DNA sequence: CGGCCTACG
DNA sequence: CGTAG
DNA sequence: GCCG
């Protein structure tokens, strides 16, 4: 009753397994710190069904049969129904490694080999990394630098204000070009540490050339903080009350034609997108990704006006993206 | 055992 | 290497 | 770590 591929069951945003899916994916962070990938993968599954499952797991036997619960994972919702907290998690959280590896993965242009390998050389606080700006790229500067505000969530209502500018400057680039609001805000998050939009115009051609011409815009309206094409990732500035604060802002453009598969990408959940691809090509033999979706036996791509078009290629039932939240 | 998503900057 | 979801 |  429950399918092995997040893409084939609804994963609301509010669940009923919170505590238990917060700490598999403890496991699963520290797996992907270490470089273990597959670990990583199966504690992020486990958790996902979890959070599709109708109400709260409250005893052992109801994770029999579940896709992705094996001896370990078992383990760890055994512990946490009996005593309230899971040993292994508890000492994964207080441990010098893993959050020196949370703390430095978190900065814009630092990736886990980067934070291993200062870990490796002693480094544990961001005053360390500041006090060698030697080592730093200029992504990783700004990414320091804007650190604190880059922590803090924006809300839906800051999301909205930035639109409005966005749509601004795509206008003059482009007159037509329209901006969708993706990421975590379309799957209903009231709150997130970042925003993303998607840019087309609805003839065919168009859009080619836009991004630098809306990039250059909003810098001369001096709303660019940090830039570096089709995909840009941004620092904004962001109006607050008497002041501002830095916001991560990735615009990206499509040809419309490709428009339903980038609204699909770039909308998520990362884990349902991997689920996704990896349905497509191991259960239909199909290739997706945010450009098409390719039969490799024809040679061809499928056509898509939309998400919809997209699930039914896939012979998946529709889930909107309020259910995509695996 | 092999596999684990698939791109762009 | 980083970024994205 | 789990699945097929
Ligand atoms: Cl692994
Ligand atoms: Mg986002
Ligand atoms: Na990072
Ligand atoms: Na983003």
């Amino acid at each position: 009753w429950m399918p092995a591929y997040a893409c084939q069951r609804p994963t609301p945003l509010t669940h009923h397994n919170t505590g238990l899916s917060e700490a598999l994916e403890i496991l699963a962070e520290a797996a992907g710190f270490e470089g273990s990938e597959g670990r990583l993968l199966t504690f992020c599954r486990a958790a996902s069904v979890l959070k599709a499952l109708p109400s709260p797991v409250t005893t052992l036997s109801q994770l029999q049969g579940l896709p992705h619960f094996g001896e370990h994972s078992s383990r760890v919702v055994q512990e946490l129904l009996e005593h309230g907290v899971c040993e292994e998690v508890e000492r994964v959280r207080r441990s010098e490694r893993y959050q020196t590896m949370k703390l430095f993965t978190q900065i814009f242009g630092v990736g886990v080999k980067t934070a291993d390998r200062w870990y490796r050389e002693g480094l544990r606080t961001l005053d360390d990394l500041r006090e060698q700006p030697q080592k730093l790229t200029q992504q990783q500067k700004a990414g320091l630098q804007h650190h604190q505000d880059l922590s803090t969530p924006v809300l839906r209502s800051d999301v909205d204000a930035l639109q409005q500018v966005v749509e601004e400057a795509v206008g003059q680039a482009l007159p037509g070009a329209t901006v969708t609001l993706t990421g975590g805000f379309r799957r209903g998050k009231l709150q997130g540490h970042d925003v993303d939009f998607l840019i087309t115009h609805p003839k065919e051609g168009q859009e080619a050339g836009l991004l630098p011409r809306v990039m250059c815009r909003l810098q001369d309206q001096g709303l660019i903080l940090y830039h570096q094409f089709e995909r840009s990732f941004c620092i904004f500035r962001l109006p607050q009350p008497g002041s501002w604060k830095a916001v991560r802002v990735d615009l990206v453009v499509a040809p419309v034609s490709q428009f339903p598969f980038a609204l699909l990408g770039w909308t998520g959940s990362k884990l349902f997108q991997r689920e996704l691809r990896r349905f497509s090509r191991k259960e239909k033999g199909l290739w997706l990704n945010s450009h098409g979706l390719f039969d490799p036996e024809q040679k061809t791509f499928f056509q898509a006006a939309s998400e919809e078009d997209i699930f039914r290629h896939l012979g998946l039932e529709y889930l909107p993206p309020e259910q995509r939240n695996a």
